[PDB]
């Protein structure tokens, strides 16, 4: 049906008003109001910054069998990937403490990054943004969606 997801991670890395909740608020557009962003850089001497790698933890209140999860990347209006978007990501799944390497996806250029899970069962998934298209202090993600196996 509808699947309750809890997201956690270091909110001190993120831009005000653009926190972890924006990963699961049901907004997949690239608008500022939809996204989770690492702290924006406002001045040339700013020392308060977020840094990659950035780890995002997703938990379900009970194990779920998943078809996939889908990361929605920040895109420009012309369909090209924005400079602040994710470029490289890895993920790990857990079930009863057992750890499962879900692998890394690199050179991301598309509107979505999809981890096909083929009905594997997890109670926790940890997604780590490793690189963006700009620098290690920049990251924008529109949404991350989880699709349950029937
Ligand atoms: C118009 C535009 O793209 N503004 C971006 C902002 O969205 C965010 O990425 C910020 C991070 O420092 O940098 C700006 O360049
Ligand atoms: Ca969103």
């Amino acid at each position: 049906s509808h699947m309750n997801i809890t997201v956690s991670g270091d909110s001190s890395q993120l831009q005000s008003g653009m926190g972890l909740d924006k990963l699961i608020d049901g907004t997949t557009s690239s608008d500022d109001s939809s996204r989770m962003d690492l702290k924006w850089i406002f001045t040339s001497d700013q020392q308060d910054k977020g840094t990659l790698p950035f780890e995002m933890t997703f938990e379900f209140n009970e194990p779920k069998t998943l078809e996939n999860f889908t990361i929605y990347n920040r895109m420009n209006s012309n369909g090209t990937i924005n400079i602040a978007a994710m470029k490289k990501v890895k993920a790990v799944g857990y079930l009863n403490g057992e750890e499962f390497d879900l692998g890394e996806k690199a050179n991301i250029t598309s509107a979505t990054t999809v981890y096909e899970l083929g009905g594997k069962e997890f109670d926790k998934i940890v997604i780590t943004a490793l690189d963006s298209h700009k620098d290690k202090n920049t990251l924008a993600i529109n949404e991350i969606e989880f699709y349950e196996k029937s």
